[PDB]
């Protein structure tokens, strides 16, 4: 049952929490950039005979290179298995072609990762279609219980999804909190703009928890937050699994919301909700 | 045929397209707000032999190549052929220590999974060709370097290391000149040690040729030792001129002129390899 938890640069915080829970020490590569900007890494730890769990996100160019080179480096050891855990899975928003001649980015990248591993897992992937681009079992873990635990003793009247894709998540979270829920219809206009239709639910004087998978520009949370505030909401909590927080996102959100709490899949000052338990449960099931 | 020009290779790709009597294709390209890469090919690639021209050494170059390999799947093409004038990660072609990646191996496996052929110019070590599932050709800049220097007054062609000896033996012979090589030991990313053979270069004009200039450490050290030995003039050439910060200065302190190819575009790209690449393409279609 020997396991090694590899912590890539993007995921030191979550990887450390996972390793601690599992009573093991995180393995980090010796790593640097050559002068020409190529990536170097090395695993001095003897990975022979162990189930290997590589923890790293896959959205930035550097994250991808670190994952790919890690997948080569560990071939130097006769490992028992190689299991990719990408807490935030990059390119999950480009899961099909929207115009002729576009890449299906999550397809080619998933095919690559699955060619070099025995399993892949992520937390709350943007669209499940991508899971079906993998030749190995690609598991979609869920932050639901961690979010419930954070809000167990927080006063909330409704849990709200900003889109129809998030209906199941919020039905589950509200169920577990003994609260009501509804979802908003969303249409994305461009990288930074969305349009919404909010159902005729009376939220006057009500405390709301909005939950989504990703916060990038904050356009989605900002729009839902603003429209709900217009409707008289008294307090709005915002949570998302993956907090990227680019392009003045924090300000856009807090213009109409009160607090932001995301998980540690992407490490930021808002990472108050750890998904370590969910990832450990998965690891124990494999190891 | 369709010639696709990735961002790293616009100049060489244009010269290639011109020679092959076609107009180059460039993707619409942008970064999403979260830094993810977007690209799109609007030109109908259906039924054509596709030649993707782009280097493969920086993170973005690799991502542009991988995403292009997905994007062109939207068209029913006749063939897909990668031409990476400078092939990234060719210096990590084996494991020097336990637990290192064979970077050139996994990347080559990836590229050869989505193409019918790969080519590069003067790969750093030929072992990497064997990592490919498909025909992987190694093109050569030798004749283009010879053409450039054919009427230049040179006494010796010099290789800074054992690896570049075959190249300089070929270039010198073609130029009717003598040659020798220096033995080199790399100390770290920026430092090498060399032993120059007992060759009389006092008042001699020298052409140093290597495959890659990165930091310029290798050229600087060789140039300096040869200058100490009385060399009167030193030309520096390389196939792939990366010239990372400081390299230009380090080299010009001991050398008189730098001339590299257009595999990597810079102000020193005076020697083009478009002919060699076009010759290769014509064999493919
Ligand atoms: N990382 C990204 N950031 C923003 N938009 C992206 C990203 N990747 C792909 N897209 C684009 O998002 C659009 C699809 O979004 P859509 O499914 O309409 O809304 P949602 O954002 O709810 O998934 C497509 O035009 C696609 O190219
Ligand atoms: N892009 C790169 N830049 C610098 N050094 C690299 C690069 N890729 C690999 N290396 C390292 O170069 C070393 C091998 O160099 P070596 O073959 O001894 O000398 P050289 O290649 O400079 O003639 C190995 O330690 C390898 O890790
Ligand atoms: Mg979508
Ligand atoms: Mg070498």
């Amino acid at each position: 049952s020997g396991m090694k938890i590899i912590a890539l640069r993007s995921s030191l915080k979550l990887a450390a929490r996972i390793a601690e829970e599992l009573k093991t020490e995180p393995v980090m590569p010796d790593e640097r950039r050559f002068p020409d900007g190529e990536l170097y890494l090395r695993y001095d730890e003897d990975l022979t005979g162990h189930n290997i769990f590589i923890i790293g996100n896959t959205h930035s160019d550097a994250e991808v290179m670190e994952m790919i080179l890690t997948l080569s480096a560990i071939q130097d050891y006769r490992t028992k298995s190689v299991n990719i855990i990408a807490p935030y899975y990059g390119y999950a928003r480009q899961h099909q072609r929207y115009k002729n001649g576009e890449p299906i980015s999550s397809q080619i990248l998933t095919e690559i990762y699955s060619s070099y591993s025995n399993s892949i897992a992520t937390v709350d992937i943007h669209d499940e279609k991508t899971l079906s681009y993998s030749k190995v079992k690609f598991s979609d873990l869920h932050a639901n219980d961690a979010i419930v635990r954070y809000y167990k003793n927080v006063d909330v009247d409704y849990v709200v999804s900003p889109d129809d894709g998030g209906l199941a998540r919020v039905a589950d979270i509200s169920a577990k909190l003994g609260k009501k829920h509804f979802f908003i219809e969303k249409k994305r206009i461009d990288d930074r703009t969305v349009e919404m239709k909010v159902p005729n639910v009376d939220v006057n004087g009500k405390k709301l928890l909005i939950v989504d998978d990703i916060i990038s520009t904050g356009g989605t949370i900002a729009k839902s937050s603003g429209l709900l505030r217009e409707k008289g909401a008294s307090k709005i909590y915002v949570s998302a699994v993956h907090g990227l927080f680019v392009n003045g996102s924090e300000n856009k959100i807090l213009q109409n919301a009160d607090e932001i709490h995301v998980t540690d899949t992407v490490e930021s000052k808002f990472s108050d909700i750890s998904v370590y338990q969910e990832v450990c449960n998965y690891i124990r099931d494999i190891d």
